[PDB]
RNA sequence: GCCCGCCUGUCACGCGGGC
RNA sequence: GCCCGCCUGUCACGCGGGC
């Protein structure tokens, strides 16, 4: 239900429709989900409906990826943004890439808790 | 110089690389161009590059047609949403037509700065 | 009340793929 | 037709939240 965990994840891990997909659209949503104190490393964001991500926890759209991992079975519009400069102390510069992948979730309880945020170091 | 006509033409006719050409397409852009408050009657965006817009406006690729408006040489991708109601306040339903046309355009300074879009009437 | 989100029903459309 | 997928709208209740 009012999993905290999984709202913490769309506080990090969600936004339905981005107004930009740039540097600039990192460096605001970083600091308008807290991101920046300090700098988180790297995050990225999940675009679309919140109803398909939820369903990778099930048989619909999701399938046994790793130990506690989920894989999605359609590909998402995602957001990974990464920092730059190498100060961790605000501001908290960033550099932007969209892409266009499967997202691998940890679930309890039939909710994303977690993002597999390994996969997006490597795009 | 004033570039602020052209401007408001690509964002209310231009679409470089447009996601469906269906009636999803129209509803979607309708509204992410903001021309659904009230709803527009018709409204026709061009595809393709911009480079080809604008030598309507020169002779490489374009010819006068009516008073001052020009016919390009060229045809292009071109999709059509007329409003399906007939009201002009929201929702604003729109049916899309597809075409592969010439486009008419006013021009000012080598610039549409308007389309012709009586000629989408007929689909 | 206005807005956002969740969830359910009901009107209903639109596109693509496989068989 | 059937399956899979994408993408949306109207209206009505219910729940959470902002104003």
């Amino acid at each position: 239900q009012d999993n905290s965990r999984y709202t913490h994840f769309l506080t990090q891990h969600y936004d339905a429709k981005p107004q930009g997909r740039d540097d600039r659209y990192c460096e605001s949503i970083m600091r308008r989900r807290g991101l920046t104190s300090p700098c988180k490393d790297i995050n990225t964001f999940i675009h679309g409906n919140k109803r398909s991500i939820k369903a990778i926890c099930e048989n619909k759209n999701g399938n046994p990826h790793r130990e506690n991992l989920r894989i999605s079975k359609s590909s998402f519009q995602v957001t990974t943004c990464k920092l730059h400069g190498g100060s961790p102390w605000p501001p908290c510069q960033y550099r932007a890439t969209a892409g266009f992948r499967n997202v691998v979730v940890a679930c309890e309880n039939g909710l994303p808790v977690a993002l597999d945020q390994s996969i997006f170091r490597r795009p």
